[PDB]
Protein backbone atom coordinates (compact mmCIF):
# COMPACT_ATOMS: atom_id res chain seq x y z
CA UNK A 1 0.00 0.00 0.00
CA UNK A 2 2.66 2.45 0.98
CA UNK A 3 4.38 1.75 -2.49
CA UNK A 4 1.03 2.89 -4.59
CA UNK A 5 -1.47 4.52 -2.64
CA UNK A 6 -1.33 8.46 -3.04
CA UNK A 7 -0.80 10.50 0.32
CA UNK A 8 -4.75 11.76 1.46
CA UNK A 9 -4.81 15.52 2.91
CA UNK A 10 -7.12 15.94 5.72
CA UNK A 11 -9.90 18.03 3.74
CA UNK A 12 -10.74 18.42 0.38
CA UNK A 13 -9.22 22.05 -0.92
CA UNK A 14 -10.26 24.28 -3.92
CA UNK A 15 -8.05 26.67 -5.28
CA UNK A 16 -9.65 29.91 -6.98
CA UNK A 17 -8.83 32.46 -9.10
CA UNK A 18 -9.53 36.32 -9.25
CA UNK A 19 -8.55 38.41 -12.27
CA UNK A 20 -9.79 41.82 -12.16
CA UNK A 21 -12.01 42.74 -14.69
CA UNK A 22 -14.55 45.99 -14.47
CA UNK A 23 -16.33 44.83 -17.15
CA UNK A 24 -17.73 42.67 -14.30
CA UNK A 25 -18.99 42.21 -10.86
CA UNK A 26 -16.25 40.99 -8.24
CA UNK A 27 -18.38 37.97 -7.25
CA UNK A 28 -18.28 37.28 -11.26
CA UNK A 29 -14.27 37.73 -11.71
CA UNK A 30 -14.15 35.15 -9.04
CA UNK A 31 -13.84 31.44 -10.79
CA UNK A 32 -12.84 27.93 -9.29
CA UNK A 33 -9.53 26.30 -11.09
CA UNK A 34 -9.57 23.41 -9.69
CA UNK A 35 -9.51 20.82 -6.21
CA UNK A 36 -7.39 18.36 -4.77
CA UNK A 37 -7.30 16.46 -1.76
CA UNK A 38 -3.87 14.14 -1.67
CA UNK A 39 -0.28 15.56 -1.16
CA UNK A 40 0.40 14.39 -4.97
CA UNK A 41 -2.44 16.02 -6.57
CA UNK A 42 -1.59 19.08 -4.45
CA UNK A 43 2.13 19.68 -6.10
CA UNK A 44 0.69 18.70 -9.44
CA UNK A 45 -1.48 22.07 -9.46
CA UNK A 46 1.03 24.30 -7.91
CA UNK A 47 3.84 22.71 -10.21
CA UNK A 48 1.52 23.96 -13.30
CA UNK A 49 0.61 26.88 -12.18
CA UNK A 50 1.81 30.82 -12.09
CA UNK A 51 4.11 32.00 -9.19
CA UNK A 52 1.65 35.04 -7.35
CA UNK A 53 4.37 37.27 -8.19
CA UNK A 54 4.35 36.77 -12.15
CA UNK A 55 0.31 37.51 -11.85
CA UNK A 56 -0.98 40.62 -12.81
CA UNK A 57 -1.83 43.29 -10.91
CA UNK A 58 -5.50 42.72 -9.93
CA UNK A 59 -5.24 39.18 -9.60
CA UNK A 60 -6.07 36.64 -6.58
CA UNK A 61 -5.24 33.09 -6.06
CA UNK A 62 -7.52 31.94 -2.76
CA UNK A 63 -7.02 28.58 -1.30
CA UNK A 64 -10.45 27.52 0.66
CA UNK A 65 -11.78 24.64 2.46
CA UNK A 66 -14.27 22.47 -0.35
CA UNK A 67 -17.40 24.49 0.79
CA UNK A 68 -16.41 27.31 1.47
CA UNK A 69 -16.32 29.93 -0.97
CA UNK A 70 -13.28 32.77 -0.76
CA UNK A 71 -15.41 35.41 0.16
CA UNK A 72 -17.55 37.19 3.07
CA UNK A 73 -20.62 36.02 2.40
CA UNK A 74 -20.26 32.23 2.81
CA UNK A 75 -22.03 30.82 5.89
CA UNK A 76 -18.32 29.95 7.01
CA UNK A 77 -16.98 33.61 6.79
CA UNK A 78 -19.65 35.87 7.54
CA UNK A 79 -18.67 35.97 11.08
CA UNK A 80 -14.71 35.51 10.80
CA UNK A 81 -11.83 37.55 9.77
CA UNK A 82 -8.28 37.22 8.85
CA UNK A 83 -4.94 37.25 10.08
CA UNK A 84 -3.42 39.74 7.12
CA UNK A 85 0.34 39.85 6.19
CA UNK A 86 1.09 43.16 4.26
CA UNK A 87 3.94 43.30 1.96
CA UNK A 88 5.66 46.11 0.98
CA UNK A 89 6.64 47.05 -2.83
CA UNK A 90 10.00 45.43 -2.67
CA UNK A 91 8.46 41.76 -0.94
CA UNK A 92 6.56 41.10 -4.16
CA UNK A 93 10.39 39.33 -5.35
CA UNK A 94 11.78 38.79 -1.46
CA UNK A 95 8.72 36.99 0.02
CA UNK A 96 5.76 36.74 -1.72
CA UNK A 97 6.04 33.18 -3.36
CA UNK A 98 7.53 31.90 -0.35
CA UNK A 99 5.00 33.36 2.30
CA UNK A 100 2.20 32.62 -0.08
CA UNK A 101 3.89 28.44 -0.36
CA UNK A 102 4.14 28.32 3.13
CA UNK A 103 0.68 29.47 4.10
CA UNK A 104 -0.75 26.70 1.48
CA UNK A 105 1.51 24.09 3.37
CA UNK A 106 0.16 25.80 6.84
CA UNK A 107 -3.47 24.85 5.07
CA UNK A 108 -3.02 21.82 3.80
CA UNK A 109 -1.10 19.92 6.53
CA UNK A 110 -3.15 21.28 9.36
CA UNK A 111 -0.44 23.26 10.75
CA UNK A 112 -2.36 25.15 13.71
CA UNK A 113 -3.42 21.84 16.11
CA UNK A 114 -7.43 21.37 17.44
CA UNK A 115 -8.11 25.22 15.95
CA UNK A 116 -6.90 24.16 12.46
CA UNK A 117 -10.84 23.41 12.35
CA UNK A 118 -11.07 27.15 12.73
CA UNK A 119 -9.00 28.03 9.55
CA UNK A 120 -11.22 28.97 6.30
CA UNK A 121 -8.57 29.41 3.89
CA UNK A 122 -5.99 31.83 2.56
CA UNK A 123 -5.91 34.31 -0.60
CA UNK A 124 -3.26 36.21 -1.80
CA UNK A 125 -3.80 39.68 -3.44
CA UNK A 126 -1.57 40.61 -5.62
CA UNK A 127 -1.49 44.53 -6.29
CA UNK A 128 0.57 47.17 -7.60
CA UNK A 129 -0.11 49.26 -4.39
CA UNK A 130 1.46 46.55 -1.83
CA UNK A 131 0.32 43.00 -1.87
CA UNK A 132 -1.60 41.01 0.78
CA UNK A 133 -1.60 37.25 2.31
CA UNK A 134 -4.36 36.56 4.58
CA UNK A 135 -5.62 33.40 6.62
CA UNK A 136 -9.18 33.36 6.77
CA UNK A 137 -10.84 32.05 9.88
CA UNK A 138 -14.55 30.94 10.67
CA UNK A 139 -15.66 33.13 14.21
CA UNK A 140 -13.68 36.40 15.01
CA UNK A 141 -15.11 36.35 18.76
CA UNK A 142 -13.23 32.75 19.07
CA UNK A 143 -10.28 34.48 20.92
CA UNK A 144 -8.05 30.91 21.69
CA UNK A 145 -8.60 29.50 17.87
CA UNK A 146 -7.90 33.33 16.40
CA UNK A 147 -4.50 34.28 18.14
CA UNK A 148 -3.33 30.23 18.50
CA UNK A 149 -3.17 30.34 14.34
CA UNK A 150 -1.73 33.95 14.61
CA UNK A 151 1.16 33.43 17.04
CA UNK A 152 1.71 30.00 15.01
CA UNK A 153 1.26 31.56 11.37
CA UNK A 154 3.83 34.04 11.98
CA UNK A 155 6.14 31.81 13.58
CA UNK A 156 6.04 29.81 10.55
CA UNK A 157 6.25 32.68 8.46
CA UNK A 158 9.75 33.17 10.18
CA UNK A 159 8.35 37.07 11.09
CA UNK A 160 10.34 39.37 13.26
CA UNK A 161 9.29 39.44 16.70
CA UNK A 162 10.00 43.29 16.23
CA UNK A 163 6.76 43.64 14.08
CA UNK A 164 3.28 42.66 14.76
CA UNK A 165 0.52 41.24 12.11
CA UNK A 166 -3.11 42.17 12.98
CA UNK A 167 -6.44 40.27 12.90
CA UNK A 168 -9.45 41.90 11.20
CA UNK A 169 -13.07 40.69 10.91
CA UNK A 170 -14.66 40.51 7.61
CA UNK A 171 -17.63 43.36 9.14
CA UNK A 172 -14.88 45.85 9.77
CA UNK A 173 -13.40 45.26 6.13
CA UNK A 174 -16.84 45.04 4.60
CA UNK A 175 -17.65 48.09 5.67
CA UNK A 176 -8.92 48.17 12.90
CA UNK A 177 -7.20 45.06 14.47
CA UNK A 178 -9.20 42.97 16.86
CA UNK A 179 -6.01 41.10 17.52
CA UNK A 180 -2.30 41.96 16.92
CA UNK A 181 0.45 39.37 17.62
C1 LIG B 1 -17.24 45.42 -3.24
O1 LIG B 1 -15.88 45.83 -3.14
C2 LIG B 1 -15.07 44.90 -2.44
C3 LIG B 1 -13.76 45.58 -2.15
O2 LIG B 1 -13.95 46.97 -1.86
C4 LIG B 1 -13.01 45.39 -3.46
C5 LIG B 1 -11.52 45.40 -3.20
O3 LIG B 1 -11.27 44.29 -2.34
P1 LIG B 1 -9.76 43.72 -2.36
O4 LIG B 1 -9.61 42.75 -1.21
O5 LIG B 1 -9.40 43.27 -3.75
O6 LIG B 1 -8.99 45.05 -1.92
P2 LIG B 1 -7.49 45.46 -2.34
O7 LIG B 1 -7.40 45.55 -3.81
S1 LIG B 1 -6.00 44.20 -1.71
O8 LIG B 1 -7.36 46.90 -1.63
P3 LIG B 1 -8.03 47.25 -0.20
O9 LIG B 1 -9.32 47.96 -0.55
O10 LIG B 1 -8.22 45.94 0.51
O11 LIG B 1 -6.93 48.22 0.47
O12 LIG B 1 -13.42 44.10 -3.93
C6 LIG B 1 -14.68 43.76 -3.36
N1 LIG B 1 -14.56 42.53 -2.56
C7 LIG B 1 -13.44 42.00 -1.99
N2 LIG B 1 -13.80 40.86 -1.31
C8 LIG B 1 -12.88 39.98 -0.56
C9 LIG B 1 -15.12 40.72 -1.47
C10 LIG B 1 -15.99 39.75 -0.99
O13 LIG B 1 -15.62 38.69 -0.24
N3 LIG B 1 -17.30 39.87 -1.31
C11 LIG B 1 -17.76 40.89 -2.07
N4 LIG B 1 -19.06 40.95 -2.34
N5 LIG B 1 -16.92 41.84 -2.54
C12 LIG B 1 -15.61 41.76 -2.24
Amino acid sequence: PEHYIKHPLQNRWALWFFKNDKSKTWQANLRLISKFDTVEDFWALYNHIQLSSNLMPGCDYSLFKDGIEPMWEDEKNKRGGRWLITLNKQQRRSDLDRFWLETLLCLIGESFDDYSDDVCGAVVNVRAKGDKIAIWTTECENRDAVTHIGRVYKERLGLPPKIVIGYQSHADTATKNRFVV
